[PDB]
């Protein structure tokens, strides 16, 4: 099912172990900041200390929302889907700060990575609470920044670390519905905001972007592990689809699950509803025992974010905040080797009809 | 890559049908609304059905105040196709689909309102005036020309426009249509899928051929200049917009229809000499490179003779193709199968970790 070529990221040869530009996800999630992996993805190398310092500072000074963008977010209703807010926010920024020539690629990517957390949170707070938040905050890290904008106070260190690792985990994942969309878009020589908007529009779909949101809803149905075992079996006998399990590509394991699971387990003890982790473990055991399926990244991602006090409806915009690095990376690559597979459709419609004038219809 | 019942180019790259009906019979006999109905509702409408539908779209021409507010804040220098992008996306925030049972209500709204989105932006950003979008014109083609130019157009102008919106309505799988399906394949809403198609159609390799053809045509004052100047572009390897096609072999059946309209319009246009320039270019492209003109070539002069500014050619593609797009989105939702794309990895092998202290 070959749609093209990438140097950016890979799942292993016998289906084992993820890498970004050759570096293991286990090493990245353990040892790197998100800024660092955005540098790897966007710039094609691991930054030195100096390079990281400068990059990290460049992004901190790109946290201003243009007046006409605020105007627009203030007019998106509270009831609108948070991913539609991202969609519009990106598109409108593109009207106000157009890419123009492609030599500005990197600067727009950097602007998007820096500002996406503010677009979501400014809309969230204005539309839900009538409050215009200050988005020009001094948080040194992007993980901390988001959590500061969202919760209104600087985050504890363990919270920063978890959020940071989650962003790394969601940054990039080869060809997938949304990254593909971004590449189809770039292959027509469209601007970078078009491509990212297209990808957001594609990620908005619950079969692609919203699995941890559905997994949180599911986990929260149950007070005890037993209830969850029994409730999952009822869903399986009723052939209902449980989100966060199995993957279109991997066949035994999702390398990112272990990392995110480790974090959820770490955050559980200092959480009001830390019992939800054991509910989740019970669900996992039951999906394995019954239909031999393993959890993907989205499953334990649900409890991690929840234990960070992130509202369930805001799970999906965080994927944009991370995966925008990967998208932009794939967009840069399409631009340099612009070949795309032309879609052709098999016709299964009617054969050439004789014209029927309107006076003779029914 | 997938299946469709919506349209096809004929078996050996000849001719074109929408749901079995020939483009020639559609352009000659049908209104755009009638053609939108065929694509969206999957049948040719009766008189009664077409009448109610035509009237339905006339009363879907109001822009919500919030959307106007947003259109007012897009600079005049913003690509008009980025305007359609944000307009579609924002309308989605304002009037969400909320369940696929509302599919048809939203598609009708998009088809009815896209002209107003473009023209309201355009006149505010370029002229500083807030136009009335709730005009009483009975036909969508004539509505767009009235909005754009500030007066009802002549019948010949309405007919041409109508024909052009029919010709652009749908054309199988293509970059833009495929993005609509890819988007729908994840169970995204209708506004997301359309917005993605617009973001894909924004690229000039796909959506801006007629604009590029107008720039080209315009380099030349006389036919003689056209011939020597194309010949210099050909000997320089570079390639000319509006010529050739991936699927068609001998001719693009939409070409003949649009060329006829351009030909009819030339005499009464200030600068109708541009047809003869186009005609000379076409002739040289046959003689030198055996290539035929595609829809986008004489679409250039047709729209130009309709007094459409060249930069505003591309949004017309959206006004027409939204019908095809929506058609494909409905069909994808009913048989939600799509090939999951894999890549061939051409990158580095597994690298050992380097602590930050240790780099360079």
């Amino acid at each position: 099912q070959s749609a093209g070529e990438t140097s950016i990221a890979t799942v292993g040869k016998e289906g084992h172990g993820l890498t970004y530009r050759g570096y293991r996800i286990e090493d990245l999630a353990a040892n790197a900041t998100f800024e660092e992996v955005a540098y790897l993805l966007l710039k094609n190398k691991l930054p030195t200390k100096s390079e990281l310092d400068a990059y990290t500072k460049k992004l901190v000074n790109l946290r201003s929302l243009p007046p006409a963008l605020k105007d627009t977010l203030e007019r998106i209703p509270a009831s609108s889907h948070p991913m539609d807010v991202m969609r519009t926010g990106c598109s409108m920024l593109g009207n106000l700060e157009p890419e123009n020539g492609f030599e500005n690629e990197q600067n727009i990517a950097d602007r998007l990575v820096a500002i996406f957390p503010a677009i979501q949170c400014y809309w969230y707070h204005y539309s839900h609470h009538g409050k215009r938040i200050d988005t020009e905050l001094d948080d040194l890290t992007l993980a901390g920044y988001f959590l500061h904008l969202l919760l209104g106070k600087k985050a504890a260190q363990m919270a920063i670390d978890c959020m940071n690792a989650s962003l790394i985990l969601y940054a990039e994942h080869e060809f997938n519905a949304s990254t593909f969309a971004a590449r189809v878009c770039s292959a027509t020589l469209s601007d970078i905001y078009s491509a990212v908007t297209a990808a957001i529009a594609t990620l908005r779909g619950p079969l692609h972007g919203g699995a941890n949101e559905a997994a949180m809803d599911l986990i929260m149905l149950y007070k005890t592990p037993s209830e969850a075992i029994a409730g999952i079996k009822r869903k399986l006998a009723n052939k209902e689809l449980i989100m966060g399990f199995g993957h279109a590509v991997y066949r035994e394991r999702d390398p990112r699950n272990a990392i995110i699971k480790s974090w959820a387990q770490k955050l559980a003890p200092n959480a009001a509803d830390g019992y939800l982790f054991d509910i989740s473990d019970a669900i996992e055991n039951t999906m394995q025992d019954e239909k031999k399926l393993f959890p993907n990244l989205d499953f334990y991602s649900a409890t991690a974010y929840h234990f960070l006090n992130i509202p369930t409806k805001l799970f999906t915009p965080i994927f944009v905040m991370s995966r925008v690095t990967g998208w932009c990376a794939h967009i840069f690559e399409q631009r340099k080797d612009n070949r795309i597979i032309r879609p052709n459709a098999d016709y299964i419609g009617p054969e050439e009809q004789g014209w029927v004038p309107i006076e003779k219809r029914r």
